[PDB]
């Protein structure tokens, strides 16, 4: 997160860190045994880390649970990132508490101007690199689809939205992908891609979760 602020420990209790010996992606807890992340985060040997604040320190509220099954969206395209969403089932249920809590799925799609909370452990610099270890937060609005498509001609699909600031300075960045975009208590987005971080006219691009709620619910109910 570039241009954000320190969330505060366990203030984003649905935020997870996906760890394969190191933090590689964010995710969102959606019930005790399932996490939503980006399909581009798919890999073997995932451990889901819940209840984290500083990812380099065991502070006493963490739960570490291995993934048992990963389900990449049936239509995910790795060349274009269309349908950039995946479900991860945990080997055992997380114990739900004040520090480890699920986030609601949308019941409808959110609009341009809706304010959201984006969070993650990614790079905090727009030029060069610095990783914060504690969770960072950013308040950002959803941008109109026309400004998103104009910023990224030929690359934005009906399954994506832009959020952030066209003037630059505030954005998600390397190591935030897979993590949450939450608006009025609903997981509307997944951190997906962009061109650089916090550059003018290059806002972050996010998977449009509302289009996937039917698939998420059906997949969870059958697995
Ligand atoms: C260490 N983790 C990372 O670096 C991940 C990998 C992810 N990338 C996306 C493109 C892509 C991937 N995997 C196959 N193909 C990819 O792109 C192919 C081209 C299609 C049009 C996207 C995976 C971008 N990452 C971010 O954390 C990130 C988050 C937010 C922003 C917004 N400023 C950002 O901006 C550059 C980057
Ligand atoms: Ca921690």
């Amino acid at each position: 997160i570039v241009g954000g602020y320190t969330c505060g420990a366990n203030t984003v209790p649905y935020q997870v860190s996906l760890n394969s010996g190191y933090h590689f992606c964010g995710g969102s807890l959606i019930n005790s045994q399932w996490v939503v992340s980006a399909a581009h985060c798919y890999k073997s040997g995932i451990q889901v880390r819940l209840g984290e604040d500083n990812i380099n320190v065991v502070e006493g509220n963490e739960q570490f649970i291995s993934a048992s099954k990963s389900i990449v969206h049936p239509s995910y395209n790795s060349n274009t990132l269309n349908n950039d969403i995946m479900l991860i089932k945990l080997k055992s249920a997380a114990s739900l508490n004040s520090r480890v809590a699920s986030i609601s799925l949308p019941t409808s799609c959110a609009s341009a101007g809706t304010q959201c909370l984006i969070s993650g452990w990614g790079n905090t610099k727009s030029s060069g690199t610095s990783y914060p270890d504690v969770l960072k937060c950013l308040k950002a609005p959803i941008l109109s689809d026309s400004s998103c498509k104009s910023a990224y001609p030929g690359q934005i699909t009906s399954n994506m939205f832009c959020a952030g600031y066209l003037e630059g300075g505030k954005d998600s960045c390397q190591g935030d992908s897979g993590g949450p975009v939450v608006c009025s208590g609903k997981l509307q987005g997944i951190v997906s891609w962009g061109s650089g971080c916090a550059q003018k006219n290059k806002p972050g691009v996010y998977t449009k979760v509302c289009n996937y709620v039917s698939w998420i619910k059906q997949t969870i109910a059958s697995n």
